[PDB]
């Protein structure tokens, strides 16, 4: 069966906060940064 080896990779740098891909590392960077900023003072949505 082997159900399962869930664990495949669609590019070389991959974000795991959703689940993004890059090809230029630097993209990716840029990227996480909607899911952390700058310590930014307010109510943080879900
Ligand atoms: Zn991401």
């Amino acid at each position: 069966g082997s159900s399962g080896s869930s664990g495949s990779s669609t590019k070389s740098h991959q974000c795991h906060e959703c689940g993004r891909g890059f090809t230029l590392k630097s993209h990716l960077n840029q990227h996480q940064r909607i899911h952390t900023g700058e310590k930014p003072s307010g109510p943080s949505s879900g």
